[PDB]
């Protein structure tokens, strides 16, 4: 009955790169935020994609060895996941809990487009405990 | 449900990737970039689970102040680097027990009275139980 808007977190709290910065920004955000996954957006604030640690490791990683070195010559849109799920800021919320299951968390986004925020596992499970707690 | 353990729905560790203690932190971003996981277990020949090594992990290591050092991931072991103050349960434990773990963790693994690891278990399953049931 709930809705995906009021579980999610705000985007202000999300860290997110832009379609412009190189894969080592990427990387560096990544790595000291502990996301594993974050937020592609563009100049707009409009959601393009997602991209994802192991997906750059997996774009400079060569038939020997990891050029880490090459970073910051690639671009997040070059690597980045472009047809990933997404929610309405005014979705219910069994459309968050099916979209979870198989992913950490999914981009929650305006009428536009625009990036509100993240809807993860963590809030479906804390509000799907306190429900069997009430049981 | 809530009679079940989490030993029935957690994944069976030989269906689990993992490194072992004193494997550096290149063969350990190897498997972690070929197989796919974010983190997975560290554990020694006799299967005792020491901890958790993760990619984000890892580049933390070697992130330099102007460089990455990739000359590290080749001196620097696992255990150096692995998450050890990680969450347990037993196999036996209840099944809600396992769920009220998995809402701060991803994944909590899970070991038996000789503390062998016996397998994972994830927010996903839950996610994937629950959702069958309602």
């Amino acid at each position: 009955e709930a809705t995906v808007g009021q579980f999610m977190i705000e985007a202000d709290k999300v860290a997110h790169v832009q379609v412009g910065n190189n894969l080592e920004h990427a990387l560096l955000v990544l790595t000291k935020t502990g996301y594993t996954a974050i937020p592609v957006l563009d100049p707009s604030y409009r959601l393009h994609g997602l991209i994802g640690t192991n997906m750059i490791m997996n774009s400079i990683f060569g038939l020997e060895r990891i050029e880490f070195e090459k970073l910051d010559q690639i671009t997040v849109e070059e690597v980045m996941l472009t047809d990933i799920p997404r929610l309405h800021i005014n979705d219910p919320i069994m459309k968050g809990f099916g979209m979870v299951i198989n992913n950490g968390f999914v981009c929650v986004e305006n009428d536009e487009q625009v990036f509100e925020g993240i809807f993860t596992r963590r809030v479906v499970l804390k509000e799907l405990n306190k429900h069997i707690r009430s049981l």
